[PDB]
């Protein structure tokens, strides 16, 4: 079962490029993870669009056709999902048809206040079911307080996280 | 009153961009739109933000500070607000003083067929308020068909579209 993690925050230190690095050693039996690389995406512009597909969205639209699932791992940006995240899908989303298209996915989002990514989990949620995807409705899975949940090497701490992704893709595998 | 236009199209025809230049034919005396320009906005990146803000967004967040109200027109992609303009948003909203705080702003959406911008204004004028910003209720105005609605070089055809532009602006100044 591979499946694709992606990442909302491109900066290198991103507590959700992290969760979803930890996820990769979370995974059960038979279950593997590949995080997608979205940094080389650009703007959308219709008018690039029209010409063509970039290199790196091509890239990126071929990794989600081949997946068997998605992870997401959406950071939350003034109440909605990262607009860099959103971005991508957009790209990602266009004729002809676009890979979206009845795969499987699991999401997650990690915050550094005390709330986040509710909202963006929820609009990331719709915006994909928008484009006929198929989310786990549970577990949920929440990382407040990041910035505490995590040490220098990105490794998360809390052992109900750790439970709670490992729930996930299992609850995804099934 | 300076008014501030901020489309969430990047494309050379954007029936949001057209529509706010509409706008400008349509300023009551008192009152002058100036268009923002995002093409230059970057992907964003907290690693890169570190550093200081580029030059396309120092521009942006400047003319934000500058103008007495803003005038939102969002496309709609995916069930929510075009990824570039939230994109722009994120970049804005950073400290020191982001200059959203406070300022009143209107809401328009141009999308073809269908529906339409009803979910991206809901998602806009929420991220809006999360940064202090007073956006109207009312009215709402949703330019939908928008392949029709304007023909080749902006001019928009609908009457009905145009009362709404008129008094929104009308409402804004007050
Ligand atoms: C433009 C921008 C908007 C943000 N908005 C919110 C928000 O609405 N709520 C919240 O709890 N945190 C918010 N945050 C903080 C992020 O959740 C926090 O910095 C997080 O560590 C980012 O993780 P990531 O780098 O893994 O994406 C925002 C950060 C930025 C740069
Ligand atoms: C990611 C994406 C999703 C879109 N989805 C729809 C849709 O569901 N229904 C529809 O009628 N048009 C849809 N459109 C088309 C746009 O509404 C149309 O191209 C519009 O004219 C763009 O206006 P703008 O250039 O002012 O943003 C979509 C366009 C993009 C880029």
């Amino acid at each position: 079962i591979k499946v694709l993690g992606i990442s909302g925050s491109l900066r290198s230190g991103s507590y959700n490029s992290a969760a979803l690095q930890e996820a990769i050693g979370l995974v059960p039996p038979g279950m593997s993870i590949e995080l997608a690389d979205i940094s080389g995406i650009p703007l959308y512009n219709e008018d690039v669009y029209a010409l063509g597909f970039p290199p790196a969205v091509e890239r990126f639209r071929e990794q989600i056709r081949a997946a068997d699932a998605l992870l997401f791992a959406t950071p939350e940006y003034n109440y909605s999902m990262a607009g860099v995240l959103k971005n991508a899908i957009d790209w990602a989303s266009r004729p002809p048809e676009q890979p979206f298209s009845g795969k499987p996915a699991a999401i997650l989002g990690a915050s550094a206040g005390r709330f986040g990514t509710a909202r963006a989990q929820y609009h990331l949620r719709q915006t994909l079911v928008f484009l006929d995807v198929h989310p786990l409705n549970k577990p949920e899975v929440m990382i407040s307080s990041a910035q505490n949940a995590f040490d220098a090497q990105g490794r998360l701490l809390d052992d109900k996280a750790r439970e709670l992704i490992q729930q996930q893709l299992q609850a995804l595998q099934l």
